[PDB]
């Protein structure tokens, strides 16, 4: 299935687009600062990034509607070391169908949905579900 495509801003104002990353994979989080497992998984997925981004696989967290004040200290606070978008008007939320929160879309390098992900996430899972999409 094909994901639904969006354009949204990062927390920098880049214009990001998810077709353009069509060739990586795309590890697609919607999240809200008051989910207690994106407390425990942003770590994980940060440490895993370290190693992933350079593998072609791209993380796009996509925050669920609040203040770009309020995202800027979640992500201070965890060490958010990827790309975080701002679905201002939920939107794209509502596009992906999405409930519960946090819910997670493996999207593989052809730009389809091979994996959606709801409830508690390991480190070692993050590695194995990043695994499932990486290029190469």
């Amino acid at each position: 299935s094909d994901a639904p495509n969006f354009v949204l801003e990062d927390t920098n104002g880049k214009r990001i687009e998810l077709s353009d990353l069509k060739g990586k994979g795309v590890f697609l989080n919607f999240w809200g600062t008051w989910c207690e497992p994106c407390k425990k998984e942003f770590p994980y997925m940060a440490n895993q990034y370290k190693h992933f981004k350079s593998q072609g696989v791209e993380i796009v967290a996509v925050n669920v509607g609040e203040s770009k004040i309020a995202v800027h200290n979640f992500m201070k606070s965890y060490g958010v070391n990827f790309p975080v978008v701002l679905d201002t008007d939920r939107q794209v939320l509502d596009a992906y169908d999405v409930s519960p929160l946090p819910t997670t879309f493996l999207i593989n390098p052809e730009g389809k949905v091979v994996k959606v992900v709801t409830g508690t996430m390991t480190e070692s899972m993050i590695h194995d579900y990043m695994n499932l999409i990486k290029p190469g």
